[PDB]
């Protein structure tokens, strides 16, 4: 079976989703996507699917951020007029003939009169222009583009651009940008014909870029090859990566490649439903598989955080790690059905933490960006290492961790005031202060777990400690986790429905009412704080239900307060479960499932948060979800699908039977695993790999 058919890659694009449809591999460096506008400046992703105008095409993408981007060099099939101003290059075309299969994307551009199609290898991008009109052929290379919130920054991005014709068909150079990320690369372009006449455009002076018109002799319906390869170490490196995987022009080739490796990880999993289903099931797994990317050249060069090239240890060496949003569900995605890959990912955690000093916090292009709180690197290692991975050197691993988690680091790590109250006091840390104590504690619990099983007990005994501290926030009198001043009290006044955006607050992209749950590790330990399941179970009630009615204009995937496009909530609906009424997580999930998630370029209710949001539903899907990552213990909810089957690494399979599903038939009677009756609310990670049957036995009363 064709799994990719099941991949609609225009799902996410808008201002709630933030994909991209164009062709890339999985894990890899290329996303070789159109650049699309509307009327004025989009503050952020180079995609959506109610603009109808192209700017071009970029060969680095995000997938799902909120609007940090890649979005390197910038080509357009032009013909005509060769000089016009910087913006006077653009395309109307007809979405009726725009479409996209893993691995390709095709267009109609207007105004050229060009078709365009695009593939990818993992470090090149492959495009064949075919000019219906082939009057002064030409493309467009624009190396100031990048993806900028305004304007200003839009033509002060480039510090650095050089660029050499090495011969009539070879294009090559360096730039460097500064926007989100300092950001090398390099790179090697060839076209299939010569260039008979180049022109570089005017640069405005603050533009450090380059604007090149190359032009070809063509005549119409000839179609034109471009290839182009990116490096971050130097134009050398590039060359070797174009040769390891477009030495020519095979276009039929290079897409069936991409096509091949996409249903190589889709046909893991054998999902039976309603085409619905299917497409967002296979849509999900695909936007999880995106990221993290490949940065490292064929032969394992990459450019470092010291701005060194350096060899990867395991010959490949990655970035792109949206460690906030993916700890929770998109890691744990992995360990279960990549797990080929989750060695190398940790590798190139501990190696950048080995050049900066802690962990990438949000790594990208092998750099720092310090986005959102916590270091939850922490938590995908010792989750790797709890699960018997091996591939990666455990004591620097650890190495890594404890110094993350006692070394203090920008922009939120002052461990010294941690540890000097037990939080992170509000009066004393402008921002965050709540969110960035309760998502530490988890880290902390992670590194003590790893340093039980590897039998360091004086480290297991610190950070065990550290692990209770979710308790120093928590107020009984209110029953939420609470901002608190270096003086012991409670920040007064207190409204926690108020979301904080570091306009401030001592929450990220949420509020109390959200992070009162934020205890992922003792659940068990948070229920007691509220003084048993009953009073736990009320407030989760509220939180349900509760709509403000002054602010929160878009209650986009609200259900009350709780927010299913804000990561701190993904665990939430679990609660029930985990408190002794699982029929109500059964309820909500289904909810979700219901007005959330649809196979529609709008039909997000949120970024996909390179691969979080996707992670999310995949398990959800098969009735079970990581609340606590590092435990390996796969909480049941309920299975959306009548049957989803794993495909495990060693041959095994797992199939989950959603036995008399349907649209009111949506409660769990009975679980049984391998024919006999199953009464825990979780499932193991070893139980799952061991493979077998997992039958939900579904019903309407409850
Ligand atoms: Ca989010
Ligand atoms: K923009
Ligand atoms: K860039
Ligand atoms: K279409
Ligand atoms: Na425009
Ligand atoms: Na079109
Ligand atoms: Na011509
Ligand atoms: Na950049
Ligand atoms: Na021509
Ligand atoms: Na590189
Ligand atoms: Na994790
Ligand atoms: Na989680
Ligand atoms: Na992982
Ligand atoms: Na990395
Ligand atoms: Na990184
Ligand atoms: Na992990
Ligand atoms: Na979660």
């Amino acid at each position: 079976t064709d799994y990719t058919k099941y991949v609609n890659t225009f799902i996410g694009a808008a201002d709630n989703g933030h994909t991209f449809p164009g062709a890339c591999r999985p894990f890899g460096m290329i996303q070789t996507s159109p650049v699309t506008g509307a009327v004025g400046w989009r503050y952020c992703s180079e995609y959506v699917n109610s603009d109808s105008i192209i700017w071009g095409f970029t060969q680095t993408h995000l997938n799902g951020t909120g609007c940090m981007d890649l979005g390197d060099v910038l080509v357009m099939p032009v013909t005509g007029t060769r000089t016009r101003a910087w913006d006077a290059y653009r395309s109307r075309f007809s979405k009726k003939l725009e479409a996209a299969t893993p691995g390709y994307y095709t267009v109609e551009l207007t105004e050229p009169n060009v078709k365009a199609e695009l593939t990818a290898t993992p470090h090149a991008a492959l495009h064949r222009y075919t000019y219906h009109n082939a009057d002064s052929a030409s493309v467009l290379i624009d190396l100031q583009h990048g993806p900028t919130w305004n304007e200003n920054q839009y033509h002060s991005q480039v510090k650095e651009c050089e660029v050499n014709w090495e011969d009539a068909q070879t294009l090559t150079g360096h730039v460097r940008n500064s926007v989100w990320v300092n950001q090398d690369y390099f790179f090697v372009m060839k076209f299939n014909r010569p260039v008979t006449d180049s022109l570089y455009l005017p640069m405005g002076e603050t533009e450090k870029g380059k604007r090149i018109i190359a032009s070809f002799d063509m005549q119409p319906g000839e179609e034109l090859l471009m290839k182009v390869a990116l490096s971050t170490t130097g134009i050398e490196g590039a060359r070797k990566n174009m040769e390891a995987e477009v030495p020519a022009w095979d276009f039929e080739g290079v897409k069936k490649t991409a096509h091949d490796d996409w249903n190589s990880y889709l046909s893991r999993i054998d999902v039976t439903g309603t085409e619905d289903e299917k497409t967002n099931f296979y849509t999900c797994f695909y936007h999880a598989l995106i990221q993290p990317n490949q940065i490292s050249d064929v032969d394992g060069l990459y450019r470092n955080a010291a701005d060194s090239v350096v060899k990867a240890g395991t010959g490949t060496f990655y970035s792109t790690f949206s460690l906030w949003d993916t700890y929770r569900a998109a890691h744990p995605f992995y360990t279960l059905m990549v797990p080929e890959k989750v060695d190398g990912f940790v590798n190139s955690l501990v190696e950048q933490s080995e050049v900066q000093g802690f962990l990438p916090i949000w790594g990208l292009w092998g750099k720092e960006t310090y986005t959102m709180v916590g270091n939850h690197g922490v938590s995908v290692i010792a989750e790797a290492y709890r699960k018997g991975f091996r591939g990666f050197d455990a004591e620097r691993a650890f190495n890594a961790i404890k110094q993350t988690q006692t070394v203090s680091h920008k922009q939120k790590s002052d461990w010294e005031t941690y540890m000097k109250y037990g939080y992170f006091p509000t009066d004393l840390i402008k921002t965050e202060s709540v969110s960035s104590s309760l998502e530490s504690v988890y880290d902390d619990y992670a590194a003590a777990d790893m340093a039980k099983r590897m039998g360091k007990t004086e480290d297991a005994a610190y950070f065990s400690k550290r692990a209770d501290f979710y308790k120093n926030l928590f107020d009984t009198e209110t029953q939420f986790m609470r901002p608190r001043n270096s003086n012991g009290t409670w920040k007064t006044p207190f409204n926690p429905s108020q979301v904080a955006h570091a306009t401030g607050g001592d929450y990220t992209e949420g509020n109390a009412w959200q992070y009162t749950w934020h205890v992922q590790h003792d659940v068990p330990g948070l229920i007691s704080l509220f003084g048993g399941e009953e009073p736990f179970l009320n407030k989760l009630d509220s939180l349900f239900t509760l709509k403000l009615e002054t602010t929160q204009a878009d209650v986009t995937g609200l259900i009350g307060q709780y927010a299913h496009g804000n990561e701190p909530s993904h665990h939430i609906t679990y609660l029930y479960a985990l408190a002794g009424r699982p029929e109500r997580t059964q309820e909500l999930v289904r909810e979700i499932f219901d007005t959330q998630y649809h196979p529609e370029p709008d039909g997000l209710c949120g970024n996909d948060d390179c691969g979080q949001m996707s992670a999310w539903y995949m398990f959800s899907a098969m009735g079970f979800y990581p609340v606590d990552p590092v435990s390996g213990n796969y909480v049941f909810g309920a299975p959306q699908m009548p049957k989803i089957v794993l495909h495990l690494a060693d041959g095994k399979t797992f199939t989950v039977i959603a036995d008399g599903i349907s649209k009111e038939h949506k409660y769990i009677d009975s679980i049984t695993l391998n024919g006999e009756p199953y009464t825990k609310n979780y499932i193991s990670h070893e139980d799952i790999l061991k493979g077998g049957t997992l039958v939900y036995k579904m019903k309407l009363e409850h």
